[PDB]
């Protein structure tokens, strides 16, 4: 057929319970993911085909970077929980990977307050009892689907797209029928 388990996208043996609809992983270290998100835009590609009622989410991981991986993870957490993922996900991502001026968690701060958050607001967040949970969630999703790299995506708790049995030709092609799968795994 056209959509095909084994081509555009894998089915988990083990489906997650009460999952978010659509659930991406992503690291500020990871250069496909740098490609992902800034050059390729494949979350707002997504988007913009998802039916009616159905949310994105996006959660950071751990494993790349080291103490700085996780620092990210709980500045994502802020992100979130501060409801600001659409200012500081792109100077989080040159910051650690263009510029490289992302070295601590202080830098990490910088980013924020240079967006316009106030330091009172990052700082109670950061130390927030929400955030430790966010972080929790997003370390729970990820043994949930049994992650193993990034970029990743996961629709329903039930499908994993595999851009790898998609074509890579086109970056446009590819993103299209990326989105376009996720698109049809929603419904499915």
């Amino acid at each position: 057929a056209q959509y095909e388990d084994g081509k555009q996208y894998t089915t988990l043996e083990k489906p997650v319970a009460g999952a978010p609809q659509v659930l991406e992983f992503f690291s500020f270290f990871c250069p496909h993911c740098y490609q992902f998100e800034e050059v390729l835009h494949i979350s707002d590609n997504v988007k913009k085909k998802l039916p009616e009622g159905v949310k994105m989410t996006k959660y950071h991981v751990n494993f790349m970077g080291g103490d700085l991986g996780k620092d990210l993870t709980q500045a994502w957490a802020v992100a979130m929980a501060l409801g600001v993922e659409d200012k500081v996900t792109v100077p989080l991502f040159e910051g650690v990977q263009k510029t490289q001026t992302i070295r601590s968690a202080s830098d990490i701060r910088d980013v924020f307050i240079n967006a316009g958050i106030k330091g009172e607001e990052y700082d109670a967040a950061w130390n927030s009892f929400v955030v430790k949970s966010l972080v929790a969630q997003q370390e729970k999703a990820a043994a949930d689907v049994q992650l193993r790299g990034v970029p990743a995506m996961f629709v329903n708790g039930k499908y994993q797209l595999n851009p790898q049995g998609m074509d890579t030709s086109n970056m446009d092609v590819f993103v299209q029928q990326y989105a376009d799968t996720v698109k049809y795994l929603s419904e499915k």
